[PDB]
């Protein structure tokens, strides 16, 4: 049990903050997450033997795509970290425990194409999961991992918290359907200006770790500027194959989604800002005031892509 994960200094002291990059060394990322986990959860709370071979077999089951893929995974749970170490006392161990398992998972066997794709190609996905397609195939690869021999990382919680443990998780995944982040961020800013926001009435905790995967999912955003540019590249990346795509069903698709209109793309990432990012981050600052430096980056990365359009980048 004295097998303690460390990190570099540099490291140690920069995974505390919102902003950092875990780095292009892919074989540190399973020690950067145990790492995570010990510090946010407890070193007794996973069978390190079973939690390697989970994190193991999590990887394997990312494919290799420009952006949904297993960086993509560990970044998410990095800023889940962080949240929870800046709102220390506001979750429970079991909450601990399953979030920043939920933030590994939530993309499991993505293919790097939207539900709305899915819908239009009648891929057989769309078939067994008529809404959040992908998020209900990333809770389903969760569960296979989980009852594969020896990665059933949660084997000595209660048949109850065991229950609550896969709820917790299940709610996670679902959430990062940005279709249900609308509804979702809305009723919380309703909650919020009526005063009736209630951190015990358990279908309000669902609404915010709903809102935190959110924010945790778009953290890309957050980073330092040359960062955020950089991972602009892997997502159009991913939206310009699905374009390719679509125009191979004989459908015209978004602007967002045609490589032929590269052109649009900073005023498209002002949109994205305003009417999703700076919301996301507005309220999630509102409901936990120490999560303000997510919407500090996300204000400065505006201004760039701002400054971009007038040319002066
Ligand atoms: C889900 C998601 C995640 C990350 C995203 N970007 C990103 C930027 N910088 C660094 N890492 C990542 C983007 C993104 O660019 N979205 C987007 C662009 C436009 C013109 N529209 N939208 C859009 C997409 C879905 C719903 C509403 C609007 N989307
Ligand atoms: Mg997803
Ligand atoms: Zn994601």
């Amino acid at each position: 049990g004295l097998m303690q994960f460390t990190l570099p200094v540099r490291l140690c002291k920069e995974i505390e903050l919102f902003h950092f990059d875990i780095g292009p060394f892919e074989n540190m990322w399973p020690g950067i997450f145990v790492y995570m986990v010990h510090r946010s959860c407890g070193t007794s709370c996973f069978e390190l033997e079973k939690l390697c071979r989970f994190i193991m077999s999590v990887k394997k089951n990312y494919r290799r795509v420009p952006y949904h893929n297993w960086k993509h995974a560990v970044t998410v749970a990095h800023c889940m970290y962080a949240i929870l170490q800046n709102n220390h006392t506001l979750f429970t161990d079991l909450e601990r425990k399953g979030l920043l398992i939920a933030c590994l998972c939530h993309d499991l066997d993505h293919r790097g194409f939207s539900n709305s794709y899915l819908q239009k190609f009648d891929h057989p996905l769309a078939a067994l999961y008529s809404t959040s397609t992908m998020e209900q195939h990333h809770f389903s690869q969760t569960v296979s991992i989980l009852q594969l021999e020896g990665h059933n990382i949660f084997s000595t919680l209660s048949s109850s918290e065991y229950e609550q443990v896969l709820e917790i998780i299940r709610k996670a995944i679902i959430a990062t359907d940005l279709a249900l982040y609308f509804g979702n961020r809305k009723q919380l800013e309703e909650m919020y200006q009526t005063g009736s926001l209630n951190l015990n009435n358990q279908s309000h905790r669902d609404r915010v770790i709903g809102l935190m995967m959110t924010a945790c999912d778009l953290c890309s955003v957050t980073k330092l500027w040359p960062v955020t540019k950089l991972t602009a590249n892997d997502i159009y990346a991913e939206f310009w194959a699905e374009g390719d795509e679509m125009k191979k069903l004989g459908i015209q698709p978004i602007p967002m989604m045609d490589r032929d209109k590269k052109d649009e793309v900073p005023q498209g990432q002002l949109g994205f800002y305003n009417a999703v990012a700076i919301p996301c981050y507005t309220t999630l600052t509102q409901i936990l005031p120490p999560t303000e430096p997510l919407l500090k980056a996300c204000r400065d990365n505006l201004s760039q892509w701002e400054k971009v359009i007038r040319g002066e980048e």
